[PDB]
């Protein structure tokens, strides 16, 4: 069977030859439960670059000596890529969020083989469900194999904006000192109210590292956690997002793209929140209306806005959200350091472990059970 | 009498005309139940800009007031200063130490009327205790007025060292994406190991914010904390800093500036921490030799170096701290959000009320009673 693997391109420095640290953390287990993957064997040492197309996710020597065929490539835009054209004979197909190979209904049907689709991270918003359940195709993805490396993200950018931190780095690069210029816009977070959008497993993570800092902190989500852990976190639960945002100083966004979070944060929605609210979205991009965004910096509705989230993926040179004023964004990246990559590399091997000695894949990787 | 009073310049662009934010949280105490500053009243709105030379702490009004004079200058350096020039009729002393008015021994001798050293904000080592001790010179301090800001300003560097944000940001700026750029140095903090140097009110104030964070802590301090404590917080004693940071991934420093810390971060020191190890430091400058750092971040032994404190304050343009890779310095800007400042001001003017009504000073703000 042959196996087609969507990657990003390697460093413009070349595939690391060696890195800042000699190992990372054994993380076996989730909070709430749910174990770590548990690949029979990985063939990689947890730390390495694994995301790129020379890392392969590490899996051409297992794939190989099965007698599969791995096509690994970054070349994933059009009718004329090596992706759409090695697509029709693929079983199988992987792709991570930060690169993704779109699965659209045409893609889907020119798949004549595809029988499984993985995502290797999480948020399956490239496939079209709908297609791959017409066409009996599964789809999988490795559940909580990044929430908590986004969680940390999350509370990074908040701590960054609220404090002014980027301009500030920048007066030392630029040779001032200027106090006064960077605190102008420096406050503290404590005591602020802060709200996620959703309190699945990055917004439940996000909540439990906002607590310490002494927030108020507020959610909502579609699905109500349950009222001990509102009441051990200090949550107040409101019944709808603009119900919500009204009293938030700091509003997060942990909520899948699906119909309902679809430019949720437009015009209206972000005219809702306080004057000089921070806006922090790793969820993903189009959850927040890209000119809307501009607007309310350009204004001042919104004092600042952070996320590694864009569309589309890559950003074009010219994409507002780079020159807007008072962001801290990033590239695509949380999802996907080194440590996540470890996971999620394993879990894409579970996956395909179980595929090919028909076992059942884990409920809670399973998206559609084709 | 006579208040001489060296603040910071205010921003390029002028005293600021509006702010990013309506108003600031309210703060009525600290962990712990000691209160925030009881001054009978405070001539400004928390969240203005209180520390640059029109900020003036918001003291005029009160001094002119009981028609004490108040001079306020940015001018601190050498003989020919504002501050040197205005010292020997002042009776009272007020600097904050992001753009501290040093009180050498030299200094004193020549301050025939001077009574009263206020440090507006935390930590008083750029006046000569000796010196004050010899001439009744009272010494006072905000404590605990900016320990809770220092904490998050030190979570938010961890996490911006471990994660590689700023590279990250820079992609962003240059119309780049390159995720294997960004991601080849970043790692989730989840499980590290993670020290501080003291457990006073900043140290335990990163030690509960990190805690949700699942790393593994530890800590070393001169007074080592209740048994209950350190089990609530999972925390490891060490008996030295030195046995401390040969198992951490990750060590903030948050004692004070004294002979126990001065130059304790040198060579020998570094080269017994982890390789890749990454030091945050928002104490001050001179606990870290300055050279020391730059060698160690050259050669790898430290993955990243980050903080707010430096020596000499300003930084001259030249200082190699600026330039050294892996870094992700700031001014000295953490004590002094405006959060903070709303808290020391209001600090400070409590200290002259109980000055000038012959009522005591809050013994906790009390370094020399003179
Ligand atoms: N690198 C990255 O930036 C990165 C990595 C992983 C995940 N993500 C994104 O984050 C999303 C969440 O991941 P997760 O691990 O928390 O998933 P999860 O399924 O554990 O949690 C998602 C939660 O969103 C809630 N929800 C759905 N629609 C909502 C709405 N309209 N309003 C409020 N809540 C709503 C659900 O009830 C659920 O609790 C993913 O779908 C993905 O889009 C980004
Ligand atoms: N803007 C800033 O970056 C900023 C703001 C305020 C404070 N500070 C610095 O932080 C320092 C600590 O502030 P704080 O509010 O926590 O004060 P604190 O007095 O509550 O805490 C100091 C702690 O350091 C401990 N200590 C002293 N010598 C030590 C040593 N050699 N090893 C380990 N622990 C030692 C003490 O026992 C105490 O627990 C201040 O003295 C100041 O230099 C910086």
């Amino acid at each position: 069977a042959k196996i087609l693997c969507v990657l990003y391109d390697d460093p413009i420095t070349g595939y690391p030859k060696s890195y800042a640290r000699a190992d990372v953390p054994k993380i076996d287990h989730y909070p709430g439960g749910q174990t770590a993957p548990t690949p029979k064997q990985i063939d990689f040492t947890p730390g390495e670059l694994l995301g790129s197309v020379s890392g392969e996710l590490g899996l051409r020597k297992y794939l190989e000596g099965l007698g599969h065929t791995l096509v690994v490539t970054s070349d994933k835009e059009g009718e004329d890529s090596v992706f759409e054209r090695e697509l029709p004979d693929a079983e199988i197909v992987i792709s991570q969020p930060f690169w993704p190979a779109y699965l659209t209904p045409e893609r889907i049907a020119k798949a004549k083989k595809l029988k499984l689709a993985v995502t290797a991270g999480i948020g399956s918003d490239h496939v079209d469900l709908e297609a791959a359940i017409k066409n009996g195709i599964t789809v999988a993805e490795v559940t909580y194999s990044n929430s908590i490396s986004v969680s940390e993200h999350v509370v990074m950018m908040i701590l960054s904006l609220v404090r002014n931190y980027i301009p500030s780095y920048q007066w030392v690069i630029k040779g001032g000192w200027n106090i006064a210029d960077c605190v102008e816009r420096s406050y503290d977070l404590e005591a602020m109210h802060v709200g996620t959008v959703a309190a699945g497993r990055i917004g439940l993570a996000v909540l439990k590292r906002l607590k310490p800092f002494d927030v108020k902190l507020h959610y909502f989500d579609q699905h109500r956690l349950p009222e001990s852990v509102e009441n051990e976190l200090g949550l107040t639960y409101h019944p709808s997002v603009e119900d919500m945002v009204k009293v938030c100083d700091v509003v997060t966004i942990n909520a899948p793209l699906h119909p309902g979070t679809l430019d949720l944060f437009n015009d209206e929605l972000i005219s809702k929140m306080k004057r000089g609210a921070y806006l922090v979205n790793t969820a993903r991009g189009k959850i927040c209306n890209r000119d809307a965004v501009v607007r309310a910096l350009e204004s001042g509705q919104l004092a600042g806005y952070a996320g590694d989230v864009w569309f589309p993926q890559p950003a074009p040179k010219d994409h507002p959200w780079r020159t807007m004023p008072h962001h801290g964004m990033t590239p695509h990246i949380s999802g996907t350091s080194l440590s996540a990559q470890a996971r999620y590399a394993a879990g894409t091997r579970e996956i395909l472990e179980c595929w090919f000695e028909e076992r059942p894949i884990r409920e809670e990787y399973l998206i559609v059970d084709g």
